[PDB]
């Protein structure tokens, strides 16, 4: 028999080389729809995958964060020399309100609660916007070959910094650690914090008959 192979459950996952591919439909209760995900290929620190979705309702509420998460031991920033990454992706769908973003977390201890979250958005689609206490940038730095718009704002007892590419970026390669150095140098983030999480995926708000194709994604820590 041939069956649907994509996984669709709220907390379903797949293991793929150095990655976990999470469905992470954490916000599904905020609306109506569904989301199914699958691995296409993998080899060590590289993965190709896709996700398709339709979400309605809860227009300002994220429904999910399907993502490829690197398996690694939490490491203090001052022990990291570079985090090379490459990401090639494309989106299809209608009325897509979503981002394509890295999601990363810093904590005082390896097993402890997060203190900072750092997102790096390669795309803001359909008017999607980052968490921001003002609605405006705090800085507009050039990092890893891209001109970014940096925002900040709270999420519970954490501060979220979001670097948003000036233009939609379907193909990206550079050193993700440059974003952590930037915040250590410019925003008072301690270089003694542990990087606990390195994820790359998409946050949908609303849209229909959407599909993200990640043709290539790689990341490592040196
Ligand atoms: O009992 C059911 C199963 O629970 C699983 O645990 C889940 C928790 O119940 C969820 O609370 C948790 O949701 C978080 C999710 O993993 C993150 O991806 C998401 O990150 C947000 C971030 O908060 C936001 O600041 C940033 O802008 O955007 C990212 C991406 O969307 O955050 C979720 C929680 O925060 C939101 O909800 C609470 C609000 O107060 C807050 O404002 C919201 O933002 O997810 C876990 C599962 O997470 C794990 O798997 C998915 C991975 O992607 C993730 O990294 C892993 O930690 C249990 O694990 C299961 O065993 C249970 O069956």
């Amino acid at each position: 028999l041939q069956r649907r192979s994509d996984f669709c459950g709220q907390w379903d996952t797949a293991t793929a080389g150095d990655f976990t591919l999470y469905n992470d439909l954490w916000g599904e209760s905020a609306g109506t729809g569904s989301q199914c995900t699958g691995v296409d290929s993998y080899s060590g620190d590289t993965i190709a995958w896709h996700t398709s979705w339709s979400w309605s309702g809860g227009s300002s509420s994220v429904k999910s964060y399907v993502n490829a998460a690197l398996t690694f031991t939490p490491t203090q920033l001052n022990c990291i020399s570079s985090i090379p990454t490459t990401w090639k992706w494309s989106y299809s769908g209608s009325s897509i309100v979503a981002d394509v973003a890295y999601d990363t977390f810093l904590a005082e201890t390896a097993s402890g609660s997060s203190k900072y979250e750092i997102m790096v958005w390669l795309a803001a689609l359909g008017g999607a916007g980052p968490i921001s206490s003002t609605g405006s940038t705090i800085a507009t730095p050039t990092i890893a070959g891209v001109n970014w718009k940096l925002y900040s704002g709270p999420n519970g007892d954490t501060t979220v910094y979001s670097f948003v590419a000036d233009s939609t970026t379907e193909s990206f390669s550079g050193d993700l650690n440059d974003f952590f150095t930037y915040l250590v140098d410019n925003e008072g983030v301690s270089d003694e914090l542990y990087l606990t999480t390195l994820e790359a995926g998409t946050e949908p708000f609303t849209g229909s008959n959407a599909k993200l194709t990640v043709s290539e994604y790689s990341i490592s820590i040196e």
